[PDB]
């Protein structure tokens, strides 16, 4: 009997009632310790004796054992102990390996992360996937994973190893072709990585989230090509309520927090410091086989950031076969600044980003039905790249309601480079322009419209302070069609400016375009006593419906119209009053209108 | 001693001291065993044997005890394990037999649910609410539930069956009258219900919550009368990042996913795929008795949604001796679409239903204090079924700013049907309507203003393209008094249309209402050269308090006036300009302006 | 052998190996016991025997040696068991008997609360703090604490007992100088406390969050000098989806949910009854040490409250060699509305107040780029005292896009009291002013501009309802200057309104001002036949550069001027039409424009 309770059976021998509760289960002690497991009961050597975790012990073999072992029972929860340290030291087997992988996840197999894992010096300046649930080398040939959850107190450490080449992928768990996984709780850190987390595989899983995670210091190279801290590639999936922050310089000018490229994905209630980019919002075509070529419903709320480049990026491709498209998207309750920074030290800065795809082509897009509203952004007065929207490529909609913009630019894309095709681009006069960059904007147009063309668009510019240094409030090169529009600019602090709204191509005589926006017109009367016609001097107001006084009459003898229409020459003519006689010369500031 | 310790009783003859430490109690494993508890310990035949779960073995009479006797102990938390489905076959006794219950869930008893739960076919074609907090058959005379969470990565599953008639209620957690409950992180999945939780009873109960469950496949036959999945009927309630998939067809025209029927409560941060409804937002008047006749403080916000009929649903009702109201809800950043469908092939679709009660009355609803703001909706262009809002029973108020609205109406209400009395309906000029139903709308007014008075309503139209075929932009039927109300069209994108806004009665002319609207005027001029009046043909300007020109002036020897006035005969009347005397007669594009 | 198995090591003489799976670890039972702790494992008198809990047994010298110890090893989770009550019953010794603390968290050490956790009658009219993180009596000379979750489905209940003097201070958790430590789950209630919780120290800390945390009746005497529920004292730190209520009246006057009081902090989703007030958003100088002297990434959003006194307070504050400032924040999706009361009854009702400093100082502040978008806000009608904004101190910029506010007041500052310095207050258009008081208003200005300067601001006036009890909609004392600035009154609702806007020192003849405003205003013409000036009798519009007609015209014989300029004698002046001859004498409703 001795020897029974002393062997490893022997608390299978000595029985348990639960709290002596005589209508409960005659069971054993082992039966009630089977029902949890954890890393212990796997650290062992050849003979069964209990190994101490360490630097120079490699978990990795017993982890993969608790795995695989509890897979084999239809599932269950691994404790990683707190209160220990467990390091990580050499690659894993089979299908993993061609992920680089230490870890094999498998379906219904929990882990709940209390204590701290660490990766040993064996991966420095390779490349790893701590946690991988691929089955295969080829992704398209691997099953799924299901039901797997990653939760705790705990800490996964990349050891602070630098990548060894920019061609190489690090990531921290990859959930794979993975359906009803998460990640709860868990702090990533002290990396060079390019993914802390993926979730999917080319649109194949659903149901993928991290929430209440925290990614610290994930990036620490010039040699690390690229880095997005979450890719969300499956649909039905989402971040919220997480923590992202960075140190390094290159962070600032490669770091993204999450890509959401799959229908159905959200990004919420996080906060982000120190990254590149907020998140991008994307249908690439090579990534559409497992949910359709369409990215839809997509939202970006509630977050807050400090970034360096472009906080929400938009964008679709192609590719030989197929065609992605990105459609009914909400950015909202958003409040972004763009950190302190040098002007051009960083990838442009920006709220919105239409980006060209990966080869720098801006006619592959098919992004529409996107709602900008209720977020604010600032950036610092220095930081002459800064943009509500930076309009890269072709654009099929997009849509600005009450919006704060305190920034540089409203809309900008740069001359020369690219001109895109821009349909139902709408700005809301409920947009509120700030005035932290006012008297910077020499040379500058707040909306500088170098596109190749725009047709079914609403700018309702209004100001809410003066800067006189801009060039003007809005510009339309020749270069731009322009039709089917709605551009207007409200008087309000306009009064000193030259130039209000410029259509270099003189574009606001379109038919079907509507414009209003203030000018100074030199007008002289005919001589008649009474009522009588004043003319504008220049002949260039054939395209104006109406014109209204701005300015105030400092005559007794007479008045100048109170508004004025055109005639066929391109004069405006309006009808005033001559108390007494005389021809009569003033300069007037009027509200021009066009079918408005 | 061998005896003992191979007896129920022999863990509490083993010694034990956490981790050896001197100062640490001197306890039995028993007593350690004892701080847990899992179903295992119930789940046992009359000799104390262990018994397997499985398809052919009832799991209820031992989950019961395992319930009970917790409860007996000021409760605690028990565990349904991982790795096994434990299946239930038989319905509860006592007081929850009233409600077809098959467990009685009990106050400070939490279940850990890690494996999964499953009905067997005793169940098919029968009622069932598996998990049941009432204490009674009638809820009236219920004590409470407090204290009672469901959590964990495990699964209920309703075994497919579908309904035996559709008078036959199904649930998954009847909390009852439910004091601080919830249910976290549980997928539901595979049946044929009703709902699939319930939260309080008729007002009673408080701090009841949904969070980061799944709902999956809830409806499955033709049978099933009505489905909403969580029913929030107390205050201080809500749900919370959740998922609800349906993939029948009768979801489509059955299914909503949250019922909000008491203060104080929210829907948030979910994805919704597959069903008719978003959320009701409703005062019965029937389930007023815990927490008052008054449903305020309700928020749907930050959703993601496809559906086929209404997003959310308003409404408020009466019994005999009670009212019912509703007040003070919020809607905000949502994004919703109609699925791709046929024209009415399922619930007339929209974002706000203002909806009739259960026996079809439209005159008993009062509502008021409403703020939808910040949602993006849209319909597929082939669906003519698709509002903004329909505006089916009488309205107290409805406030829309900054939304995002794409579907074939705006305001609409079926004509013949109901009247409704609508007061305080106000749609800001910020609201931006998209363009993919231009072209469809035939015969169609974009505001259709089917109710019988409208009073102290704004409605600002604002398009951002042309849309040719539709009838007007705004309409009012002679039946439809209006007064204290403003209504504007603006110009933009209006100038080819024959008809923007229609008053069939001449409403506009009322004392206190105050329009403007873009119109086509035939002017004649008199002979006389100089300053020169024009006058309109027509005499139906007698309500216009001033009008201006949309177009431009293509003549040399004279222009028409900028601007309008009328006379008492109804003539509108300005002062233009003849270079050269002549009669002149011109068509004019103006915009009529009525106190405004 | 029987010696050493009931001995305290016998479970380490008991044999285990995990599910008799062969290649697990041979274990010892006292192993697999001591990867879990509990409170049981230190509750025990000298001897080791265990001690029940109980209103008489002070289980506080246990509790701290389990954390303690559990220090020693690196840190785990003690639980603390369901289904009993254990009560504290004196002061802590060291470090943290400078905050009356009862006991110390120490870092990586966890608290499961399951159970209740009650105070005895020990601490009655005494100040405590209930877990104290500081491990100094004087907090700059502090440790920190890291990684210190305390969770559950517990309870931690104050004992009813009232403040013994107002200069006390009591606390549920403060986490000291905290960095990755939290509050999830747990109910806090039943007391007359300062705060229930606290996260950092005047800035020292990070990443601490309160979760789904209840807050029950937490004042309850008038002792009790001020309350707030959290108070948030370190960046990257907040407060979700929580639950607060208070029944008291005092809490109606003293008591506030939550300070945000450093940067990149955020309260959200949460719900909020009986409070005084929502949340403060304030930079103090004296607490600028650990992270800076600028609270930006202010979030409060998606909050649902009842409330007596203001929702949101925005403040900033100086010391002799530090000077706070407060930028970049964002409140928005919030449904807020002040509860049943008297005028006058508690503090001044609002939902953002730009409150002064704690000396009543009005000149120190420096507050700008708020956005507040897509919030309700609601008093009932007969609550004089409710403002959607109280604007008591210097503000240097707020912005006010597309929000629903129905109260006494837009726009509030008591005329006499402080003179603030306002620049960059911007009210968009899109604002809907609700019509719950009108008719209260006699006396009153719905934006009553009691400032001592106005600057660089926009007010966007929008009715959606007549009140013509009102005395203006807008009105600046003579002693406001105002100047950059744009104010504009819609004419929808006020046809009959005595006074629009009004300008008491004529301030809208600034070079610089944009406005428009209803105006009667007295028109006589000349005699003559045809075209025929009309002139103002008064003389008071020298400032007006144009102005149009908003009321019809009764006769057949001649017609006003559609519109009107003015004269150097301050007349306006336009060109109408007689049929006939004959002096004209007319009193017309214009829309006066300046420069607009
Ligand atoms: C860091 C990051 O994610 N950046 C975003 C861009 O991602 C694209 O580049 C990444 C560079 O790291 C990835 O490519 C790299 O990895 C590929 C995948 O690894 C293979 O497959 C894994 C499943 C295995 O485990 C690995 O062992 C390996 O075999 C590899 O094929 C590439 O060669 C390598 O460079 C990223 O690839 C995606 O990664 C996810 C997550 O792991 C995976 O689920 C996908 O299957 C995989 N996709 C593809 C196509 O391989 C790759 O997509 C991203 O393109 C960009 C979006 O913005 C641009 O495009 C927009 C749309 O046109 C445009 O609007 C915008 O302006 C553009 O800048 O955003 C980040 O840069
Ligand atoms: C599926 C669903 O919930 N639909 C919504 C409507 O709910 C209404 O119909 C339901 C049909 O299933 C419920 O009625 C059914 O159930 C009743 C309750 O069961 C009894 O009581 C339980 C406590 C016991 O456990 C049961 O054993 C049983 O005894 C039963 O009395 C009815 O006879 C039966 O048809 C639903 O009833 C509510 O259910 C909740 C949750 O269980 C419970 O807490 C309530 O006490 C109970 N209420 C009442 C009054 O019994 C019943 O409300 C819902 O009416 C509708 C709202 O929209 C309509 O009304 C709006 C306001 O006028 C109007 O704006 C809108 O346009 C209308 O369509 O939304 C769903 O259809
Ligand atoms: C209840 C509450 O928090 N009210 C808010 C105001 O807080 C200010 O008053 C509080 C009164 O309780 C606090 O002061 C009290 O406590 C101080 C701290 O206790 C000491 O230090 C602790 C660390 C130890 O554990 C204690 O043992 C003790 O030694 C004490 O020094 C004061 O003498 C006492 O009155 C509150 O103090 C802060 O407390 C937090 C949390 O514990 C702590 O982290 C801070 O270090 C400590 N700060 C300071 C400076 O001591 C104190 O701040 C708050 O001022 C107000 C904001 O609104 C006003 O100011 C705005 C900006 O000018 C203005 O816009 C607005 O209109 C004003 O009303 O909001 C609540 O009233
Ligand atoms: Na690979
Ligand atoms: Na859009
Ligand atoms: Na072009
Ligand atoms: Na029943
Ligand atoms: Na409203
Ligand atoms: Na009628
Ligand atoms: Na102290
Ligand atoms: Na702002
Ligand atoms: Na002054």
């Amino acid at each position: 009997f001795r020897a029974i309770i002393e062997s490893p059976e022997g608390a299978g021998h000595v029985g348990y009632q639960y709290r002596r509760n005589t209508g409960s289960t005659m069971r054993m002690v082992s039966d009630v310790l089977d029902e949890r497991v954890s890393l212990w009961d796997f650290h062992c050597d050849p003979s069964g004796n209990v190994i101490q975790p360490g630097p120079n012990v490699d978990s990795r073999q017993y982890l993969q054992a608790a795995i695989d072992y509890v897979s084999s029972n239809g599932g269950g929860t691994i404790t990683i102990p707190a209160g220990y340290t467990w390091y990580l030291g050499s690659y894993g087997v089979g299908g993993i390996a061609g992920h680089s992988g230490i870890i094999q996840l498998r379906s219904n197999v929990n882990l709940n992360i209390e204590g701290r894992i660490h990766l040993s010096p064996f991966f420095d300046l390779k490349p790893f996937q701590v946690f991988v649930g691929f089955d295969n080398g080829d992704p398209a040939s691997s099953g799924n994973l299901e039901n797997c959850h990653i939760y705790g107190h705990g800490v996964v450490d990349f050891g602070g190893y630098e990548f060894g080449a920019s061609s190489q992928l690090r990531n921290g768990v990859a959930f794979g072709r993975s359906y009803n996984c998460s990640v709860t709780g868990i702090t990533f850190q002290n990396g060079d990585v390019t993914w802390a987390i993926t979730l999917g595989w080319n649109g194949y899983g659903s149901n993928c989230y991290v929430r209440k995670c925290r990614f610290i210091n994930l990036v620490n190279s010039s040699v690390n090509a690229n880095h997005s801290t979450v890719y969300v590639n499956c649909p039905y999936s989402g971040v919220e309520s997480c923590y992202f922050s960075m140190s390094s310089s290159f962070a600032r000018n490669i770091a993204c927090s999450v890509q959401l490229h799959q229908h159905d994905t959200f990004y919420r209630g996080s906060t982000v410091n120190g990254y590149c980019r907020g998140a991008y919002v994307v249908m690439h075509a090579a990534e559409a086989a497992g949910a359709g070529s369409y990215a839809y419903n997509m939202q970006v709320e509630n977050n807050i950031a400090v970034i360096y480049g472009q906080f929400v990026i938009l964008g679709s491709d192609v590719t030989a076969t197929v065609s992605g498209h990105l459609n009914d998207v909400i950015v909202s309750g958003n409040i972004v600044s763009i950190g302190e920074r040098a002007a051009f030290s960083a990838p442009f800065g920006a709220f919105i980003d239409i980006g060209p795809d990966n080869s720098g082509a801006s006619n592959v897009q098919d992004i529409q039905r996107v709602l900008v509203t209720g977020n604010s952004f600032y950036a610092p007065a220095n930081i002459t790249d800064s943009a509500a929207i930076t309009l890269r490529a072709n654009l099929n909609g997009c849509t600005f309601i009450a919006n704060n913009f305190d920034c540089r630019y409203m809309v900008y894309n740069a001359p020369g480079t690219t001109s895109p095709v821009v349909q139902n681009l709408v700005w809301d006069k409920s947009n509120v322009i700030g005035g932290t960059h006012a008297n910077q904007r020499a040379g500058q147009n707040l909306f500088d419209m170098q596109f190749a063309s725009v047709v079914n668009s609403t700018i309702e510019v209004q100001l809410s302070c003066e800067d006189l240094s801009m060039f003007s409030c809005i510009l339309f090169p020749a270069s731009c069609q322009l039709s089917y529009s709605k551009i207007t600019v409200d008087s309000a602090w306009t009064k000193s400016m030259s130039n209000t709204a410029v259509f270099e191509g003189n574009q606001q005589a379109g038919a079907n375009v509507y414009v209003s926006y203030p000018a100074t017109v030199n007008l002289t009367s005919y001589n008649t006593q009474g009522a009588v016609p004043f003319f504008s001097t220049d002949t260039n107001y054939a395209w104006v419906t109406s014109a209204y006084s701005l300015s105030i009459n400092e005559n007794l003898d007479f008045s100048p119209p109170a508004t004025y229409t055109n005639k066929a020459n391109g004069q405006l003519v309006g009808v005033g009053y001559n108390e007494i006689g005389g021809v009569r010369s003033v300069s007037v500031r009027l509200m021009l209108q066009r079918q408005v």
